[PDB]
């Protein structure tokens, strides 16, 4: 905080975009990355204070499940200080 | 304001094309993105006025269900100001 | 003469086989070829409505015999936009 | 004329390469195209006289079934005159 | 210069696993591979013991978060790899 | 030295492990890597037929251990019409 990251992965782009907007609506988080690794998987990564990050991912997960298919939801309170040099989480 | 988002996701290009065609016919909307993320999924994104986008999306979902499988249907009336930095939702 | 007919398969060979069967069966023109991943290939032909229908019927038949047919559709009057994405 | 087309589609690159090798060994055919449209699918396209193309595809099909999994086998005796404009079959 | 490898399906499990690996020991993320079908691979390098400790933590985290596909350690990667690998 | 060794696995890790085992097993050269979807990764090696056989067998076993082996194959004497559309050299 404010370096905590929230992670949402859906099966479908529309569920992911819906979740993304729901996440930034619900808390003061910043979208820092989007990953599409195939087989329908789309991942949206947000950063901010750990409290806001959890609020974001909770709202994002609910929206993803309603719009399409939620695959994963996760929070990393303190990412490794050098993680952001290999994965976009800043 | 003319930044409402309409979202359709189907299985396969043909159902998505049919859907996209139905959306632009239905109302004053603009296709702003097309995404292909695997497992047969194809997504069509449109923008325009809220009413136009709602109408286009309804037409999109109906056509999608006829040609193939409709996976997702969604509307975002008032997108977060940061959404477009990172998703293509603008004309 | 601006109607389009669409054949989508899960595999290149079934798509190519369908494409040839279509132009053989009617005086249509292959105008586009789309591959959206995971084996999906779409062939788009253009012509008069009656013949794109005959073409897609022949294409669908051949696609099913050769491989896996995913979709078959005809749009008599497609829009004049769609755009750079479609 | 030597413009008949022989088509083999496999799942897995190894089955396709093995099949491709069997196809040119089996007859007087020439590898014209190679396609990989996702989901493991690999296509091999050969050209030549109809009889040779027939012999090539049967050998390719057998090898593909041995090494991996055969998806499609097809022969087009006389391809449409403008087929080779949207599809590499020369 | 041993390497440790973690592969998952889904980016989320992979990012969590990578984070665990660099936290666990003296390793450095030197590569990342996404070969399709949702598969995501992360590779770290360093001394053997550290690489081993990282992958254990990496595999543990990956299984908790999502689905772990493969976990492996190569104490000394061959030089004849660095052209297509 | 024209023989081809072919290994196909699920996932990058099983493939890299297999590739590593192959180049350590004999005097072969990795000439290609192919990722054609559904999790499939292929590694192709070339060299003398004996070396290719030893490499291929050692790669396949490592592949079974790390992940799943899909295909294993050896082409002792590949046709010359193959190299024009397939990286085997
Ligand atoms: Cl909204
Ligand atoms: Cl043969
Ligand atoms: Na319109």
């Amino acid at each position: 905080s404010s370096n905590a990251i929230g992670l949402i992965e859906t099966k479908g782009y529309v569920a992911a975009l819906a979740a993304a907007d729901a996440m930034v609506k619900a808390a003061n988080v910043t979208i820092t990355d989007r990953q599409q690794v195939g087989d329908g998987l789309v991942a949206v990564i947000v950063t901010g204070e750990v409290g806001a990050v959890k609020a974001a991912t909770e709202a994002g997960a609910e929206t993803a499940s309603q719009v399409g298919e939620l695959v994963s939801v996760h929070v990393i309170p303190r990412p490794h200080s050098e993680l952001g040099a290999h994965f976009s989480v800043s």
